[PDB]
């Protein structure tokens, strides 16, 4: 008998009970494995999975957030180098990247799953303010055009404001920003990622359309005291009329009408990010599997690793979580001719982008993290009235330090 123990972070409605369906087949097909999950939050995941890589008080398996693989496997004899050992030409190919460390050969984790964040909007609150969904969200311009339509429209008898978004307290404040700064024609790292280029001058481009979207009075000020998990109930309550958002809160919402009669669900679309002046870009993010080096079993990690990439292991995960899977093959079911979730597949096709995949990248999200939520402190105008300049001024530390991590 074999026990393997798994670490997941929280990717569907119940996180344990969701994976232990997925991997019935697996277990009733083996019965000397046994699968054991541990839901492990996002903000403590990095602290618990860099404590375990290096304690040894580990469990056999860990998902690991897509832009933090490098960081954990860069730690000598912390993963199961996985190169030879998983059949790779299965996979979407972009999906690689973040599995392999930067400037290496090495893959230290398996992907498991991908996501984008697209626009979410509301059909009623659009058709009332003379808005066009289908084309008037296309660009930077015309998205901008039509919050100022949407602003304040009152719908059923409550008054929406046009954008929605959280700006504190999660790893989101990076990658809601990043897009920005890609479609402004801008980065993070230059090409080696051995440096960091955020303080550009598309970059502040990027950084002050976005931000100046509440400062215009276009996004709610309140939401940006917010972390992700207020702002998407909040738009699932009906607060506002755009947001930006992840597929998984297509869950939530579809239980909402389940439970509770909330028709919100049945009132929303989605379509692409707006293209900016360098093109259409996307955040492109997910999460890989790794195995412990410290793991006594790690052939049948190895066999469980490949059962999550097998065809109905991935679609089922997906009808859960609405993550979306890494392997060409699931994309054949008929669950994915689903008019909200192509949008999310066709975006992170054509246009994701991922981080660098270097080893200080995790470090530096918790100083992105800290630093892009001052940058909402100055719009909310919590301690004087905003400057552009004082953004500038934030950045510019923030990339110092970033570089002294690189
Ligand atoms: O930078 C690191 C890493 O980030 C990845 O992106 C992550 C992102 O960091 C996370 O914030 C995000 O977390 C979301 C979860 O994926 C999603 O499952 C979760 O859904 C909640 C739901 O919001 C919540 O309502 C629900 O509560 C229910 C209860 O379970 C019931 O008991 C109760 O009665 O009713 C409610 C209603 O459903 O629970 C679920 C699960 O907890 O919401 C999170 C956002 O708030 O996930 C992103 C993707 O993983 C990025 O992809 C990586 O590349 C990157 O490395």
């Amino acid at each position: 008998s074999v026990k393997l123990t798994m670490w997941i972070m929280p990717n569907s409605d119940t996180p344990d009970q969701d994976l232990l369906k997925v991997v019935k087949p697996f277990t009733d097909a083996n019965p000397h494995i046994t699968v054991e999950p541990t839901v492990v939050d996002w903000s403590a995941a990095l602290t618990k999975i860099t404590a375990a890589a290096t304690s040894g008080e580990a469990p056999d398996i860990t998902q690991v957030g897509s832009t933090w693989t490098a960081a954990i496997g860069a730690m000598e004899g912390a993963l199961v180098e996985l190169t030879g050992k998983i059949d790779t030409s299965a996979f979407v190919e972009s999906t690689l990247q973040s599995a392999y460390i930067k400037g290496t050969d090495k893959m230290f984790g398996m992907p498991w799953f991908t996501e984008t964040r697209a626009l979410f909007y509301r059909k009623d609150a659009c058709e009332k303010a003379g808005v066009n969904p289908e084309t008037d969200f296309a660009t930077w311009d015309k998205f901008k055009d039509a919050l100022k339509k949407l602003n304040g429209i009152e719908v059923d008898g409550k008054k929406l404001a046009a954008l929605g978004m959280p700006g504190k307290n999660d790893w989101n404040v990076v990658h809601n920003f990043s897009w920005w700064i890609y479609g402004a024609g801008g980065d993070f790292v230059n090409e080696e990622g051995t440096q960091a280029t955020f303080s550009s001058e598309n970059a502040l481009k990027g950084i002050k359309f976005y931000s100046e979207l509440a400062v215009e009075g276009l996004m709610d000020e309140p939401s940006l005291e917010k972390n992700t998990s207020d702002i998407e109930s909040a738009f699932g309550d009906g607060a506002y009329a755009t947001a930006f958002m992840g597929p998984w809160v297509i869950s939530s919402y579809t239980k909402n009408k389940e439970e509770n009669g909330n028709d919100l669900i049945d009132k929303i679309g989605v379509t692409m990010v707006p293209e900016g002046p360098a093109g259409r870009y996307a955040f492109m993010g997910g999460s890989n599997l790794v195995i412990f080096n410290s793991s006594k079993n790690k052939d049948e990690a190895l066999e469980l690793l490949k059962f999550f990439a097998s065809k109905e292991a991935q679609v089922e995960y997906s009808k859960v979580s609405k993550m979306l899977p890494v392997v060409k093959a699931a994309y054949e079911d008929p669950y994915f001719e689903d008019s909200l979730m192509k949008v999310f597949k066709e975006q992170v096709d054509k246009y994701g982008k991922h981080y660098a995949s270097v080893p200080g990248w995790a470090s530096a999200e918790v100083i992105f993290s800290e630093g892009l939520s001052k940058i909402w402190d100055n719009v909310m105008e919590v301690d004087g009235a905003y400057s552009y300049d004082k953004t500038v001024q934030i950045v510019k530390d923030v990339e110092s330090q970033i570089n002294q991590i690189l």
